[PDB]
């Protein structure tokens, strides 16, 4: 059979204000991601990429459909962000990832996963959208 495994990244960068910040109490700047570990236009076969937020966001499940796959927020808090990847074959399992959103131990504080996604015996078509 025919085995496609396209390698990623996801998680986050945070940056520390300098100070927490007085009208919102946001300490940090964030975005989280996901990316492949070499470059290439996901959008080739990625349909869209759902960023599930904690609900005391608005709009908590954000998404995207273009590269890059990435939602920068501001905020004071850690919690779990749901990632999830859909392709453009409607029969192909959607990916979800899961990640701590970390915002503490200057230097930029990263916490970055690899990962793949394994296509198992793809359609002829989606195989020339993963090639
Ligand atoms: C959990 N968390 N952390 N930081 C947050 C910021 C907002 C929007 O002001 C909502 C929820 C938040």
């Amino acid at each position: 059979g025919v085995t496609i495994v396209k390698p990623i990244v996801y998680g986050n960068v945070a940056r520390y204000f300098g100070k927490k910040r007085e009208e919102d109490g946001h300490t940090h700047q964030w975005t989280v991601y996901v990316k492949p570990y070499r470059n290439e236009d996901m959008s080739a076969y990625v349909k869209k990429i759902q960023f599930k937020l904690h609900e005391s966001y608005g709009n908590p499940l954000r998404v995207v459909t273009k590269p890059p796959y990435e939602i920068t927020e501001t905020g004071w808090g850690e919690f779990e962000i749901i990632i999830k990847i859909f392709f453009i074959d409607p029969n192909e399992r959607p990916v979800t990832l899961y990640h701590l959103l970390k915002l503490f131990q200057k230097k930029t504080v990263v916490s970055e996963f690899y990962d793949e996604m394994i296509f198992q015996d793809p359609t002829a078509m989606m195989q020339q959208l993963l090639t």
